[PDB]
């Protein structure tokens, strides 16, 4: 039949064909002799920081080929104004290294770099980003204005909005823009004198630099984190987020009067921003995002993962499960009540949150609409499916085809 | 070159070596992976009426041949040197050629190392093979395919085992089990196009019906077998129900569980997959082993195109099935595996948590690291259907690859 890939659904039994993984220009990690489709980070779309300006024939086709995307999603593919920006494009590259994006384009590629993210099951709503231009962003101090305006924007008092800050793009010879912090909130974690962790053990490292660079450490489990903002060629610098900015949700249980005694919780903001947006060749180092948060996010992976706060078995005990044992099941049976706790405490302070089921619904939904808009829609089948209770999703039962399209948001290396 | 691979949980990292062995492809290209995809949309098993090139044959063989004896620790030996030319000399005078018992036993428990979907492999080497390569009928196929079942199942202390039927042969028709495993529920059509039984057998029960069985009505109707000779219409055979053990559902402290009725039987074995040692290939060599209790309590029972029981059991429980956000679904869904972890044990019929297999498995892939310098591992089934992330595969970064001997998918024989 068709010479594309066949994917099935078997909760279905239905069959469609993905033709949109031919207009890949990107290879994967894959190859005939073995699949690599399970690693986190593979040497792939590593934007490796590339001092020496980038070939300029390899920028202008990929400038050409992104040009060519934004005048067919307004149609008027091989007008004379597409023509005459294909023109501009290659004219500012050729007398300047590199060039610029027009307003417009810069909101197309932020969606479509969005619409494209393999990994992320919110895409439903990629059509409605607000994407915030800071491109006249000229020092740390104006970026920590321009992220205070995205928190406040974005977190909107608990009805959340998705939003993209995009600072200056890098430039050949400069010092990049950047945001250390993984993610704009995140929870400190203090090496302790016996070798544990207090807080979170996943931002060790950053919470160290920060001390490192004159912030004073709390000693709690919760501490929110200062950013370290750097600007082109400064090092960077540090700057607290007013606590009235941060909004938290202090978790509680629906039934389980004694879970609040845990003294458990979480922010609402996810805000990844040490990821790099790539457009049509140009490199956006400092472009932090926001959504909202699918509940398994915080209630299995933060909460319950062995290298994150790891409260799996403190709950269980509460519980009074036998932990002594795999077939008693406590680890399921607890991991099913923190997370019922996440949702039930979000939707109390009416803070925006959904949970994994009407998420991969939603995002079925998306796939639908994808396969009619684009004919077909990269996916990471690993991601896409919940941590928990996998296969009472639709998604599990869907095969998905993952590849890379541009415009993207990468990893890139950390800035130390 | 060679993959660098991460545990997350722990920070370790080793190189996958062992990939570079394999000598056939997978689905995936750089332009796009294919790793979810069930079956192969070209990887099947194109039909056998001609003979395979010799020198394709030949160096699968060979390979094989050399398996073996680095195996028993006497490579270069004279034994190795003439084994090579026995089939050598066989190949190229007839076009094909026999493996001993001791290479055919070598072969299956090498083929079940090499299963990438596999969560059970740190058994590998405790596999019981039985040798049906002396068969010419389907009466015959079905005597061997009951004495499987009795020492497999040996009163619900299961046993691994396989066995293996005449391998497939130029032009001449193949040896088939047309059921998708020895022991399977019907699955009967009904009025508005519901189905009473198990869903996924609709096709195979209907084949039954229409080769002579007179069908039951309810939903655990254990199948007859469909067993076929080569170029021969498929033979129906019903299974003595002695030899069948099956466990009934109850639950530890939800006292109307069992009202439920709900039941699964205790041997998993697995008949339509062909098994390739050294370029040949045998298409009817069933194989079993234990259950891991998700396989039944998640996917079987609960599956939306399988028993689909999870809204029934929600409602027993009294659960807010108004709203996803209550988790009924998830609650059930545990509940649902705790009665299938209890009754087996109850009953006293082997079974094994996606706990304590999942951690088994971990130690399997240490144990291969050392041993190969790797482990073909295909993560979205190793990773349990519930529970992914409090299991610790789910943190473990795996690579998928081919490595012969291997257990394959066929085509349906109708
Ligand atoms: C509207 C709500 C959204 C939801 C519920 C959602 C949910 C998710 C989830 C569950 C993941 C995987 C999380 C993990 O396992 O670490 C993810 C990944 C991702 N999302 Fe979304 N997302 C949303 C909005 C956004 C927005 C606004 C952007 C970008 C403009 C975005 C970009 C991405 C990217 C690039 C990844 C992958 C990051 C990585 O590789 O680590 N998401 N999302
Ligand atoms: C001893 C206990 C065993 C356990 C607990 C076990 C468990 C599993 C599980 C959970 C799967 C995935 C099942 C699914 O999602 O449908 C699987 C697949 C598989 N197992 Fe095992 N296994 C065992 C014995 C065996 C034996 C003895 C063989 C072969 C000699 C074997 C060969 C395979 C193969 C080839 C597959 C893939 C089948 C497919 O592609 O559909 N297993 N096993
Ligand atoms: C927008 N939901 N999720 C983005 C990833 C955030 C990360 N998984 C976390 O739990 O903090
Ligand atoms: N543990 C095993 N040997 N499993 C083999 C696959 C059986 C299949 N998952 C079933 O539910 O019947
Ligand atoms: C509830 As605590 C022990
Ligand atoms: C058992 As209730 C209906
Ligand atoms: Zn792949």
């Amino acid at each position: 039949g068709p010479k594309f890939p066949r994917v099935k659904n078997w909760e279905l039994g239905s069959i469609t064909y993905d033709t949109l993984c031919a207009q890949s220009q990107q290879d994967g990690p894959c190859t005939p002799r073995r699949c690599l489709g399970s690693l986190v980070l593979p040497r792939k779309l590593q934007t490796r920081p590339s001092p020496g300006p980038p070939p300029a024939e390899q920028l202008l086709s990929q400038a050409r080929d992104f040009i060519n995307q934004y005048y067919s999603s307004i149609k008027r593919s091989g007008s004379q104004a597409h023509e005459e920006r294909l023109q501009e494009v290659e004219a500012e590259v050729a007398s300047t290294g590199t060039y610029h994006l027009r307003e417009s384009e810069l909101v197309f590629g932020a969606k479509q770099a969005w619409r494209n993210a393999p990994r992320c099951v919110g895409r439903i709503q990629w059509g409605k980003l607000q994407v915030f231009d800071a491109r006249d962003c000229s020092s740390a101090q104006e970026m920590f204005t321009y992220i205070c305006n995205h928190i406040k924007y974005a977190t909107n008092r608990g009805n959340l909005r998705s939003a993209i800050t995009v600072f200056p793009q890098r430039a050949p010879g400069r010092g990049d823009f950047r945001i250390w912090n993984s993610q704009l909130v995140r929870y400190a974690g203090y090496r302790q004198q016996d070798g544990s962790v207090r807080g979170d053990p996943a931002n060790v490292e950053i919470t160290e630099l920060c001390i490192q660079h004159g912030w004073t450490p709390g000693n709690g489990r919760f501490d929110v984190l200062p950013l370290l903002l750097q600007a082109p060629d400064e090092a960077p610098e540090l700057f607290v987020l007013p606590p009235e900015l941060v909004l938290e949700v202090p978790l509680e249980h629906p039934t389980l009067e004694w879970f609040a005694a845990l003294g458990l919780r979480w922010y609402a903001l996810p805000a990844v921003s040490n990821m790099l947006l790539e457009i049509g060749g140009l490199e956006f180092s400092a472009a932090p995002f926001s959504g909202w948060y699918m509940s398994t996010e915080i209630g299995t992976r933060n909460l319950c993962d062995p290298h994150r706060y790891n409260i799996l078995e403190d709950v269980a005990v509460c519980m009074d499960l036998d932990t002594r044992t795999t077939s008693s099941l406590w680890k399921d049976k607890a991991a099913v009540e923190i997370n019922l706790a996440v949702l039930h405490s979000f939707q109390l302070a009416k803070v925006t949150i959904v949970d994994h089921h009407a998420a991969t619904v939603s995002f079925m939904k998306h796939l639908d609409n994808e396969q009619k808009a684009r004919g077909g829609c990269p996916a990471d089948w690993a991601w896409i499916v919940p941590p928990i209770s996998g296969s009472l999703t639709p998604v599990f039962h869907q095969e998905m085809v993952n590849y890379i399209l541009s415009p993207a948001f990468r990893y890139q290396p950390d800035p130390w």
